[PDB]
RNA sequence: AAAAAAAA
C-alpha cells in the first residue's frame, strides 16, 4: 500500500571518485497560477497550437496580458507568475479563425516543494514538478525541433544508414528530483528518420535495382508485398498542385500499370487533358490515396517524401551493425561533448527563465561510490580448483565440472549441401569434441549411431520419429544449419512440444573453422542441457538469509512490435529448485494483448511452490521477487494487484500459511551515466568504471530505498548502470546485505564464465519468453494455450538454456 | 543459431 524508507547507508567497499551528468537548479519559493486552454478542432498539431497561442499573446495583448510572458507546455496548460485580472470564471475569447477559453483550476505553490525536498517526510508535489519542467523547456521547444523528449537541432544529419534511413543527433532533457535540490538531466542521444528524396529513387534504393532500364517489367511480383508494407503508412509531399500538401497516409496501392489503370481515362490521359504534361515512366504502378469513391490517384514520378517522420518498424542486421558502429563513441568523448553542449546552452541568458527567477549551475555533480568484493566459485573433480574472478572474467582451462554426465548414445543430423561438409570436416569436429569433453568433465564415448543428410524443412518429423522408434535410450541429437531457414523454428517446435527430446544446433562456419573457445562454450551448453551441474557458489562466503529454505522468482512481459496484427502478449515466471540456486523451471502462458498486468500470477506461483515442495521435501519460508520491465508512473496499481495475487496464491494452497514477501523492480532503460574522475584508475581501452561500483547518495530519491549498480566489465563504448527500486519489504533486510546479495546473484549465469548485467532469474524469464515466441510461430484463444504448453518429459529440465 | 557488451 506504500513504500519503505531507507534503513541507513552502506559502509562496505573501497572508496572511488566519480562524476555524474547532473546540474543543480535553484527555485525562488513563489506562487504560480495554473490555467487551462483548449482549442477546437482537437486534431490540430502541437506546433500549430503553440503558434496560435503565441499570436494571441502578442497581438491580443491589452485585452488580457499586461507585461506578462506565460509558458505553454503545448497541449492544455499555461502558467503565469502573476495573477491574471481577467476573472475567475470560464471566459472564452474569440482555418484562419481560432477560439480559446480560460480557467483557473489548481493554483500551485513552491514553498511546499522546497520544504518536501529539504525534509524527507512528505511526497513531492507532481504539480509543482511539472510546473518547473514546463517552465524549463519553453525556449528550446520553440526554437529546436521536438521529437518526443529529444531536441535534435536542424543542422547536421549525415551518416546514411542504408535503405532510406538516417541517424540524427541531439540531446535529452529532464528535471528529475534529488536531495535538497532539483537537478537537470542532460545526455546525448541518437534516433532514426526517413530521408526526404523523391520516391522513384527511394524505391530504387530500397530494392537496390537502380539498373531497372534493362528489365522494364511492370512488377517484380516477388517483393511487392515488402514494397507495399514499406511504403504503406507514410505521408507524401506532392507539389504539382501548388504546395497543396496532400498529407494522406497511403493505405492501399495498386499494382497494375498506368496503361492498365482505369477510372472515370488513365492517369496519363487525365494529366494530358488537364495540364498537357507527358509522363516519362508509364509502366510503373500508381499510388492510390483517399476513399475508393474519391479514387484520388498518384503516379510514382511526381511524388516526394515529407521530412520529419519517425520509424517504428523492425530493422535489418547490417543496418543495426552500421548504426552501432556509427554511434559507438567512448567515455572521454561523451564527457567532452556533454560539457560542450552544457556550456553552449547558456541557460542564464534566457528571457523566460530570467523572468521567473531560476538559476542553473555549470559543472557536473560530484559523487563518491564504493567497490564491493567479488565472490569465489567451487569446481569439482580430482581437485577442488577454486576460481577467483579478475576484472569480471575467469577461465576454466584445467578444471572439471561439478557433476559430469557420461554420454553413451548420440546421433547427428546434417542438413546443408554436401559441398560444404562431405566427410573430412565432420571427423575432425567429432574428434575435437571428444578430446575437449574428455579433458573437461563429461566423457563422450564411442562413435555416433546416426549421420545422414536430410535437406528439406518438411522432413524433420518423420526422421525424428524413426530415430526415436529405432534407437532406444537416445540421449542427444546434433543439428547443423546452413543459414537463416525456418528449420530452426520447426526443430524447436518438434523437439519441445511434440516428441520431447533434447536438441542442439550449430552453424556450418563454426564446424569448418574449429576453435577451443567455441567448443568449450558448446560443451557448457550441452552439459546443462542433459541435466548436470557446472559450478556452485562457495558456501562459506554467502549471505545470512540462506540458513533457512528460500525461493527466487522472476517475471517479464513481452509486447508485440509496431502496430501490426493483434498477436497476443506473453508473460513468464521462473523459480529455483535447489538449496544452492543452480536449477530452474518455467511456466509461460499468454494473456490479452497490450496489458501491463500478469493475471495468472496466483496459479503460476502455486504451481512453482508445489514443484519446489515435491523436489525438496520442505516448504519455503521467504520469497524473493524480481520484476522486470515496468513503465514509470504505473507502479502503485501493479504493486497492489500483484501483492494481492501472491498473497491469495499463498493462502489457497494451505490455510494459515503466510511467508514473507520482498518485491524488487529493475530498470535498465534510463539516462544516467557515471564517469571516472581520475585518469589513473580507468579500466580497459575505453576508460570505463570498474565492475562492481555502487552509488547511493546525491542523485537518488530523498526518502525511498533504491541504489545504482554496475556489475559488468564494459568492452565497447560506455557502460550503463542499472537502477533497483524496492517496493514492498517484509524480511527487513539491510542496504549492504541486499546489494551484496544482488551482486552475488549476478555470478550464477550458466552460459558463460563472465558476470552479467541483470540477475539470472531476469535472464531466464526473458529467454523463456523469447522461446515461447518462437513456439507460437506456426507458418483462436482456445489453441494458444495448447501451442505454448510444452511436453511433460521436458517440463523438468532447463531446455531454454 | 558458441557467448557477452554497445544504438533504438
Amino acid at each position: 500500500f506504500q513504500a519503505p524508507r531507507r534503513p541507513g547507508i552502506g559502509t562496505v567497499g573501497k572508496p572511488i571518485k566519480l562524476l555524474a551528468n547532473y546540474f543543480e537548479v535553484d527555485i525562488p519559493k513563489i506562487d504560480v497560477y495554473h490555467y487551462e486552454v483548449d482549442i477546437k478542432p482537437d486534431k490540430c498539431p502541437r506546433r500549430v497550437n503553440r503558434e496560435v497561442v503565441e499570436y494571441m499573446v502578442q497581438h491580443f495583448k491589452p485585452q488580457i496580458f499586461g507585461d506578462r510572458k506565460p509558458v505553454y507546455d503545448g497541449k492544455k496548460n499555461i502558467y503565469t507568475v502573476t495573477a491574471l485580472p481577467i476573472g475567475n470564471e470560464r471566459v472564452d475569447f474569440e482555418d484562419r479563425i481560432f477560439k480559446v477559453s480560460i480557467k483557473w483550476l489548481a493554483i500551485v505553490s513552491w514553498r511546499m516543494l522546497h520544504e518536501a525536498l529539504v525534509s524527507g517526510q512528505i511526497p513531492v508535489p507532481l504539480e509543482s514538478v511539472q510546473a518547473l519542467d514546463v517552465a524549463m523547456r519553453h525556449l528550446a521547444s520553440m526554437r529546436y525541433t521536438p521529437v518526443g523528449r529529444s531536441f535534435s537541432p536542424p543542422e547536421g544529419y549525415y551518416h546514411p544508414l542504408g535503405g532510406g534511413r538516417e541517424v540524427w543527433f541531439g540531446f535529452h532533457q529532464s528535471v528529475r528530483p534529488a536531495m535538497w535540490k532539483m537537478m537537470l538531466n542532460i545526455d546525448v542521444s541518437a534516433t532514426a528518420f526517413y530521408k526526404a528524396q523523391p520516391v522513384i529513387e527511394f524505391m530504387c534504393e530500397v530494392l537496390d535495382i537502380r539498373n531497372i532500364d534493362e528489365q522494364p517489367k511492370p512488377l517484380t511480383d516477388s517483393q511487392r508485398v515488402r514494397f507495399t508494407k514499406e511504403i504503406k503508412g507514410l505521408k507524401v509531399e506532392v507539389t504539382h498542385c501548388g504546395q497543396m500538401k496532400r498529407k494522406y497516409r497511403v493505405c492501399n496501392v495498386t499494382r497494375r500499370p498506368a496503361s492498365h489503370q482505369t477510372f472515370p481515362c488513365t492517369v496519363a490521359q487525365y494529366f494530358k487533358q488537364k495540364y498537357n504534361l507527358q509522363l516519362k515512366y508509364p509502366h510503373l504502378p500508381c499510388l492510390q490515396v483517399g476513399q475508393e469513391q474519391k479514387h484520388t490517384y498518384l503516379p510514382l514520378e511526381v511524388c516526394n517524401i515529407v521530412a520529419g517522420q519517425r520509424c517504428i518498424k523492425k530493422l535489418t542486421d547490417n543496418q543495426t551493425s552500421t548504426m552501432i558502429k556509427a554511434t559507438a563513441r567512448s567515455a572521454p568523448d561523451r564527457q567532452e561533448e556533454i560539457s560542450r553542449l552544457m556550456k553552449n546552452a547558456s541557460y542564464n541568458l534566457d528571457p523566460y527563465i530570467q523572468e521567473f527567477g531560476i538559476k542553473v549551475k555549470d559543472d557536473m555533480t560530484e559523487v563518491t561510490g564504493r567497490v564491493l568484493p567479488a565472490p569465489i566459485l567451487q569446481y569439482g573433480g580430482r581437485n577442488r580448483a577454486i576460481a577467483t574472478p579478475n576484472q569480471g572474467v575467469w577461465d576454466m582451462r584445467g578444471k572439471q565440472f561439478y557433476n559430469g554426465i557420461e554420454i553413451k548414445v548420440w546421433a547427428i543430423a546434417c542438413f546443408a549441401p554436401q559441398k560444404q561438409c562431405r566427410e573430412e570436416v565432420l571427423k575432425n569436429f567429432t574428434d575435437q569434441l571428444r578430446k575437449i569433453s574428455k579433458d573437461a568433465g563429461m566423457p563422450i564415448q564411442g562413435q555416433p549411431c546416426f549421420c545422414k543428410y536430410a535437406q528439406g524443412a518438411d522432413s524433420v518429423e518423420p526422421m525424428f520419429r524413426h530415430l526415436k522408434n529405432t534407437y532406444s535410450g537416445l540421449q542427444l541429437i546434433i543439428v547443423i544449419l546452413p543459414g537463416k531457414t525456418p528449420v530452426y523454428a520447426e526443430v524447436k517446435r518438434v523437439g519441445d512440444t511434440l516428441l520431447g527430446m533434447a536438441t542442439q544446433c550449430v552453424q556450418v562456419k563454426n564446424v569448418v573453422k574449429t576453435s577451443p573457445q567455441t567448443l568449450s562454450n558448446l560443451c557448457l551448453k550441452i552439459n546443462v542441457k542433459l541435466g548436470g551441474i557446472n559450478n556452485i557458489l562457495v558456501p562459506h562466503q554467502r549471505s545470512a538469509v540462506f540458513q533457512q529454505p528460500v525461493i527466487f522468482l522472476g517475471a517479464d512481459v513481452t509486447h508485440p512490435p509496431a502496430g501490426d496484427g493483434k498477436k497476443p502478449s506473453i508473460t513468464a515466471v521462473v523459480g529455483s529448485m535447489d538449496a544452492h540456486p543452480s536449477r530452474y523451471c518455467a511456466t509461460v502462458r499468454v494473456q490479452r494483448p497490450r496489458q501491463e498486468i500478469i493475471e495468472d500470477l496466483s496459479y503460476m506461483v502455486r504451481e512453482l511452490l508445489i514443484q519446489f515442495y515435491k523436489s525438496t521435501r520442505f516448504k519455503p519460508t521467504r520469497i524473493i521477487f524480481y520484476r522486470d520491465g515496468v513503465p514509470e508512473g504505473q507502479l502503485p496499481q501493479i504493486l497492489h494487484y500483484e501483492l494481492l495475487a501472491i498473497r491469495d496464491a499463498c493462502i489457497k494452497l494451505e490455510k494459515d500459511y503466510q511467508p514473507g514477501i520482498t518485491y524488487i523492480v529493475v530498470q535498465k532503460r534510463h539516462h544516467t551515466r557515471l564517469f571516472c574522475a581520475d585518469k589513473n584508475e580507468r579500466i580497459g581501452k575505453s576508460g570505463n568504471i570498474p565492475a562492481g561500483t555502487t552509488v547511493d547518495t546525491n542523485i537518488t530519491h530523498p526518502f525511498e530505498f533504491d541504489f545504482y549498480l554496475c556489475s559488468h566489465a564494459g568492452i565497447q563504448g560506455t557502460s550503463r548502470p542499472s537502477h533497483y527500486y524496492v517496493l514492498w519489504d517484509d524480511n527487513r533486510f539491510t542496504a549492504d546485505e541486499l546489494q551484496i546479495l544482488t551482486y552475488q546473484l549476478c555470478h550464477t549465469y550458466v552460459r558463460c564464465t563472465r558476470s552479467v548485467s541483470i540477475p539470472a532469474p531476469a535472464y531466464y524469464a526473458r529467454l523463456v519468453a523469447f522461446r515461447a515466441r518462437y513456439h507460437l510461430v506456426d507458418k483462436d484463444p482456445q489453441a494458444l494455450a495448447k501451442a505454448v504448453q510444452v511436453h511433460q518429459d521436458t517440463l523438468r529440465t532447463m531446455y531454454f538454456a
